[PDB]
């Protein structure tokens, strides 16, 4: 089958490895294969979980920020660009994700990330590694916006 590379990036401590083990081992809290079927087409989930050469090999990237964390927030366009950079692109595949969504603790809008992503021209999702809301549709539609390449 088609094989794509995910590569999950963000500040410390937003949940990029509670997301990565929601879709892997279905339960709430490196490598990580999955074999799994997308709009009919089957296909290789390659995943890899990075720290709050090996990026630029990853095809489509996950930004996060937890809605709890403003810094976290404010630290996504510092990523943004080190990924643009090390891709001589201006457009990559990448989905902006805003973790975290089960609290009550919010510190940053949607209204915030929204106006954000449009700048980028990528899409925004928001997340419950916990809940596991909302962790299918991320993974999935950055796997849907590399398909536009
Ligand atoms: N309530 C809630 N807490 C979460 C969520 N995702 C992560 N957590 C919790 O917050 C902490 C940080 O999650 P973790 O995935 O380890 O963060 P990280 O992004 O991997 N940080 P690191 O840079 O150290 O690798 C953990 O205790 C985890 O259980 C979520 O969706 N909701
Ligand atoms: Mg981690």
């Amino acid at each position: 089958m088609t094989e794509y590379k995910l590569v999950v990036v963000g500040a410390g401590g937003v949940g990029k490895s509670a997301l990565t083990i929601q879709l892997i081992q279905n339960h709430f809290v490196d490598s990580y294969r999955k074999q799994v079927v997308i709009d009919g087409e089957t296909c290789l989930l390659d995943i890899l979980d990075t720290a709050g050469q090996y990026m630029r090999t990853g095809e489509g990237f996950l930004c996060v920020f937890a809605i709890n964390n403003t810094k976290s927030f404010e630290d996504i366009h510092q990523y943004r660009e080190q990924i643009k950079r090390v891709k001589d692109s201006d457009d990559v595949p990448m989905v902006l994700v805003g973790n975290k969504c089960d609290l009550a603790a919010r510190t940053v809008e949607s209204r915030q990330a929204q106006d954000l992503a449009r700048s980028y021209g990528i899409p925004y999702i928001e997340t419950s590694a916990k809940t596991r809301q909302g962790v299918e549709d991320a993974f999935y539609t950055l796997v849907r916006e590399i398909r536009q390449h």
